[PDB]
């Protein structure tokens, strides 16, 4: 008595509000900005279309036909082989990843706290830098504001794929989107949108030489995608025997590529509006959005409301991460829903601890040489675990399967775009990934 998606849109709403998330406005805009804008933007952008669209598309697959969790749909498909690693993989990846997740989800929940109480409506004395500056510091309140989110994570996993991931509001994400474009549109007003949209749009292919931008770009491109983290394959674990698996590949990524190119239109030319430099790093959206929406007359009620939404959707993004390792504790060691979710759930928190630290105390701590303990955590997640594990779930579609199997269970069958899709999981992303690692290290 396996659980599926109730209705018949939820599960591309699921897996579209799992990719929606913070990895669209925080990490994007930080990335794009400390690797160079233009030409980081391109290579992510091919990245996107050539491995992003297939390996959505494999992750899809792979869930669909064996119906279970990350790694035991790996056990079914091919038992006894060594491919079943992508899933494990997958499931440390969302591990290290909802850890430090949840505590940038914390700082929008401490925003959000503060114009609803008024706090942030006005300029501190301190500026916006030192206000945020301030807070991250500050060793208790972070981990506070950490707890609440992953409470709300908690809270939705622990009653079900279909009371909980299914049944949420579909409003709020397009509303995010008609906030963005409309945030986007009073952006490009305030002076420095020419200084943004070149550093933006016009490539420099200076940055290039250093194969590390090819790094980030593809860490951006599958930390955006929810891919090598074993998101993909559980949502697609949830689904009917009849679907339209590549439609749904092409509208996540499709969607996701068109909301994260409307939050570099509204950071970009307001950086430059206000002279900050684009590879300040993470807290780049948490220093410039609050100058901006101070500049609104009705700003606390625009942010109040950006807040909002950006915290829903960050918080489907955190649902779909703890769903994996639930899913995996739950077949294997027998625990209830319930169990699995507040076990795993108060466990990746305390791991996510150390992370918040990083950014007060811990500043001076490194794990890997010259980074601190959260950009070793990112790194390991992002940089590692995420391209090395679609590689060998693209391997593991493109040589562990007879083709009949691969197109037949992606629909891809009678379609072009089967043969460009098999072109990819074959040799264009194995052989892709495999040149970016070799090159980076
Ligand atoms: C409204 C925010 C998003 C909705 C989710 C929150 C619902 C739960 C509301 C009760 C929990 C709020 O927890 C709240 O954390 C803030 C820290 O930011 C504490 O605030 C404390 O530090 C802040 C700094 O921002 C000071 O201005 C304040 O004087 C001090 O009390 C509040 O004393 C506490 O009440
Ligand atoms: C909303 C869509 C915005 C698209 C922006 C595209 C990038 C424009 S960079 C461009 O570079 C030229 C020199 O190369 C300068 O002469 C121009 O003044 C400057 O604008
Ligand atoms: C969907 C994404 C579409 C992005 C389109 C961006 C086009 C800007 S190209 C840019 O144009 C300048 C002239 O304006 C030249 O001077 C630069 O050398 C050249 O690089
Ligand atoms: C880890 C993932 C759930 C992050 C999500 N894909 C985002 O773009 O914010
Ligand atoms: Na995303
Ligand atoms: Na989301």
């Amino acid at each position: 008595g396996r659980e599926q998606w109730a209705s018949r849109l939820g599960f591309i709403l699921a897996a579209m509000g799992s990719a929606v998330g913070l990895g669209n406005i925080w990490r994007f805009s930080y990335v794009t900005g400390e690797n160079g804008g233009a030409a980081f933007l391109l290579v992510y952008l091919g990245f996107i279309a050539l491995i992003g669209i297939p390996i959505v598309l494999a992750e899809f697959t792979i869930g669909r036909r064996a119906q279970s969790d990350a790694v035991g749909s790996f056990e079914k498909l091919a038992p006894g082989k060594p491919w079943k690693v992508a899933g494990l993989m997958g499931v440390a990846a969302g591990f290290l990843i909802l850890s430090f997740y949840g505590v940038i989800a914390g700082w929008i929940l401490f925003y959000l706290f503060n114009y609803i109480t008024g706090q942030l409506w006005s300029a501190p004395a301190e500026g916006f830098g030192g206000f945020f500056e301030g807070f991250i510091a500050n060793p208790t309140l972070p981990l506070f504001w950490q707890a609440l989110f992953m409470i709300a994570t908690i809270w939705i996993v622990a009653i079900g794929v279909k009371k909980g991931i299914e049944r949420s509001n579909k409003i709020l994400m397009p509303l995010l989107g008609v906030l963005l474009i409309a945030l986007a549109i009073y952006s490009l007003t305030l002076g420095g949108a020419k200084e943004g949209l070149a550093f933006l749009f016009s490539p420099d292919w200076s940055a290039l030489k250093d194969p590390g931008v090819y790094l980030a770009a593809i860490s951006q491109a599958f930390f955006t995608l929810s891919l090598g983290m074993g998101a993909l394959i559980t949502y697609g674990s949830y689904v009917s025997k009849d679907s339209r698996l590549p439609g749904a590949a092409v509208s996540v990524a499709g969607l996701d590529t068109a909301f994260a190119i409307i939050a570099g239109i509204m950071i970009f030319p307001a950086v430059f509006a206000l002279g900050l430099s684009p590879s300040g790093g993470p807290g780049l959206v948490f220093v410039v959005l609050p100058d901006i929406f101070d500049s609104i007359r009705l700003g606390p009620i625009v942010g109040i409301a950006f807040f909002i939404l950006l915290g829903a959707a960050a918080l489907s993004s955190a649902v779909s991460l703890l769903e994996v390792p639930v899913a995996y504790f739950m077949r294997k060691f027998d625990w209830s829903r319930k169990q699995a979710a507040i076990t795993l759930g108060v466990i990746i928190t305390l791991l996510g601890i150390p992370s918040s630290l990083s950014f007060g105390v811990l500043g001076e701590v490194t794990i890997i040489p010259g980074l601190n303990i959260f950009d070793s955590v990112d790194f390991i997640a992002s940089s590692v675990f995420l391209p090395l594990g679609g590689m060998i779930i693209a391997l593991f579609i493109g040589w562990g399967w007879k083709t009949s199997d691969a197109l037949a269970e992606s629909d891809l069958t009678d379609s072009v775009w089967g043969k460009l899709w098999i072109l990819s999981l074959r040799f264009i992303a194995p052989i892709a990934i495999l040149i970016v690692f070799l090159s980076a290290f």
